[PDB]
């Protein structure tokens, strides 16, 4: 699906992004994807927002990150969608 240079990209997450990111890791301007996408995690794990029973999908509906994704729910082996939702709420710097 993913290159692995796309964990390498600069980005600048957008008001909401950053207020979720603050959450679980240091507030800093600009972050990796690697980083970005590691905190993400963290907060869905630390949440518990992933089903007990299916553990493939998080569902985030009650969730500010359903907010931040414009989805009720989404299985966390769908990469390339994962990539588009995040992207949507950041910059990237150059
Ligand atoms: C309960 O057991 C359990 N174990 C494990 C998982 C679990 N599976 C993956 C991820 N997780 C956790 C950290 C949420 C993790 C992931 C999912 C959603 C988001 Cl926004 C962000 C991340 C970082 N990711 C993934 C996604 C992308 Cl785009 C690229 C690379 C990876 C590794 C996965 O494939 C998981 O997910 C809820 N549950
Ligand atoms: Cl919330």
């Amino acid at each position: 699906q993913i290159p692995a240079s796309e964990q390498e990209t600069l980005v600048r997450p957008k008001p909401l992004l950053l207020k979720l990111l603050k959450s679980v890791g240091a507030q800093k301007d600009t972050y990796t994807m690697k980083e970005v996408l590691f905190y993400l995690g963290q907060y869905i794990m630390t949440k518990r927002l992933y089903d007990e029973k299916q553990q493939h999908i998080v569902y985030c509906s009650n969730d500010l990150l359903g907010d931040l994704f414009g989805v009720p729910s989404f299985s966390v082996k769908e990469h390339r969608k994962i990539y588009t939702m995040i992207y949507r709420n950041l910059v990237v710097v150059n």
